């Protein structure tokens, strides 16, 4: 290992007491449709969880990264009804992409990863229903 453990920070928030948030149709349509279906993609594994950078020596990571995410995260919240809005939820996710893209290279596995989480997840944000 490239680093000590200990070395990951503290992982998103998944409630905020004072923080405003409602049940919507389309929160419960990212859940239940969008959450649920890349959950159990056989691509969606290393993105169920915060990066532990330790575990597998990415020791630059959140040198690189200072707004993690991860479908764990979003999980939680939606079970949690942390979110206001589906574009709050769907800002993470696009975060939680975007993170990988830049971290990485075109090509390497890890990114063709999520380029295939993210065309189902774009696939299924399609069918959103109204609010
Ligand atoms: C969002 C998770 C993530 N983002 O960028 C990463 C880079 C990784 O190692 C190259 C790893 N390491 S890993 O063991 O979980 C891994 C997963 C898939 C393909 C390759 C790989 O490690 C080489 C994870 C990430």
């Amino acid at each position: 290992h490239l680093v000590p453990r200990g070395s990951n920070p503290p992982p998103p928030e998944t409630s905020n007491p004072n923080k405003p948030k409602r049940q919507t149709n389309q929160l419960q349509y990212l859940l239940r449709v969008v959450l649920k279906t890349l959950w159990k993609h056989q691509f969606a594994w290393p993105f169920q969880q915060p990066v532990d950078a330790v575990k597998l020596n990415l020791p630059d990571y959140y040198k690189i990264i200072k707004t993690p995410m991860d479908m764990g995260t979003i999980k939680k919240r939606l079970e949690n009804n942390y979110y206001w809005n589906a574009q709050e939820c769907i800002q993470d996710f696009n975060t939680m992409f975007t993170n990988c893209y830049i971290y990485n290279k075109p090509g390497d596995d890890i990114v063709l990863m999520a380029e295939a989480l993210e065309k189902l997840f774009l696939q299924k944000i399609n069918e959103l229903p109204t609010e």
